[PDB]
């Protein structure tokens, strides 16, 4: 199972699409909830994501059907369309997904932050980095729910520098636009959700702690973090989970005044990537980095929870470390880092020693040698 949150808040989940176009915002919101008696959230909600995951994997098109038979009914422990818990302003996290992922594959992170009192807006990127995503051609196509699908772009070796950079910049824009949509709803903008979902967005009016905004993402998402903080100062700190540094322009490195936290797997990282992380460091800037012992790249996404230990380990969904213990360190270190650089009046500073990598399942900085 994808773990329930460790915080005291009940967790709710809904989807938001505004506007309906390939240029709109698409997000999955995880939020502190009033009620705990709702239907659980369907983890992968459309057959077309399974198709896209199969194209991402480069497997035979029949793997789409297999993946759908195995996982098409799986849920995650968030209350679908639960009323938002009133009477409190919540800090905001914008979450960016990896290459070949989509908005629903980081519920372990999104549920755990929500259980501690954040709203999480996990964006669905329309930059063709997602396995699949969808939008509506126009108001008519939106009305009748005639979904148009967009599938992952396969790149040639020549296309990589140029297209990965064009996409990380779209990702940054999608993070800022998602932020503006949430901030406008918090004001009280009369947003009509493109999806016919029974969660009134008017709930979120005056519910965002507007000074306490952060950007978190895994992999391509980790590079999205860095690009976003460089172009949008409304974000006050970033956390890059096993960031894939390749998409970033050489210009961005010296252009991040915000606090930034690198949380790395043991077995994903390599000299080229670590050097790019080190190009982010200056004595004037706050930087922190840890490595989770025994961990793999997939430890940060929900497929680490989707199978048994033996199959998991075999497919590199799991590492030498227990997945629950792994996500636990990443989420608790994130929480203490957020409290510190957002100025939260919570108890997350109980995990400050994780920021420093002070655990037996933690390495301070990196294992990777860069000389
Ligand atoms: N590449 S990634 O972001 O690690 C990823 C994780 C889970 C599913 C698909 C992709
Ligand atoms: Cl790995
Ligand atoms: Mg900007």
């Amino acid at each position: 199972k994808i773990p329930r949150g460790n915080g005291p808040y009940s967790v709710g989940c809904t989807d938001l699409m505004f506007d309906h176009t390939n240029k709109g915002t698409f997000l999955r919101l995880y939020y502190p909830s009033q009620d705990n008696d709702r239907l659980d959230t369907l983890w992968i909600p459309n057959k077309e994501y399974f198709w896209g995951l199969s194209k991402f994997l480069g497997t035979h098109w029949l793997m789409g059907n297999i993946l759908r038979l195995l996982f098409g009914s799986m849920t995650t422990p968030a209350n679908w369309n639960s009323p938002l818990r009133p009477g409190e302003k919540y800090p905001l996290v914008v979450f960016s997904h990896g290459l070949g992922a989509f908005r629903t594959l980081y519920s372990a992170i999104g549920i755990d932050l929500a259980s501690h009192g954040f709203i999480v807006a996990a964006v669905e990127h329309r930059d063709r980095s997602a396995s699949a995503t969808y939008y509506f051609k126009d108001q008519s196509a939106a009305e009748i729910g005639d979904k148009s699908w967009l599938y992952l772009r396969t790149l040639k070796q020549e296309e990589e520098t140029h297209i990965r950079n064009e996409q990380v910049r779209q990702r940054a824009k999608e993070c800022s636009q998602a932020l503006s949509l949430i901030l406008d709803i918090d004001h009280g903008k009369p947003v009509k959700n493109a999806l016919d979902l029974k969660f009134d967005m008017e709930q979120l009016k005056d519910s965002i702690d507007r000074e306490k905004i952060a950007v978190i993402g895994h992999s391509f998402g980790g590079a999205t973090v860095i690009q976003t903080l460089s172009e949008d100062q409304r974000f006050r700190c970033g956390i890059a989970l096993d960031a894939w540094m390749f998409p970033l322009g050489d210009e961005v490195y010296s252009r991040i005044p915000q606090p930034l936290f690198f949380i790395n797997s043991e077995y994903f990282q390599y000299p080229a990537n670590i050097i790019k992380m080190k190009k982010c460091y200056s004595p004037d800037k706050e930087r922190k980095m840890i490595t989770i012992r025994g961990s793999v790249h997939q430890n940060f996404a929900d497929f680490t929870f989707a199978t048994g230990k033996i199959i998991g380990h075999m497919l590199k969904l799991k590492g030498d470390i227990d997945s629950n213990v792994a996500i636990d360190l990443s989420n608790k270190a994130s929480l203490a880092f957020l409290q510190k650089h957002l100025g939260l009046h919570k108890d997350f500073d109980q995990w400050d020693c994780l920021i420093e990598g002070d655990d037996e399942n933690l390495i301070p900085g990196t294992n990777i040698n860069t000389t």
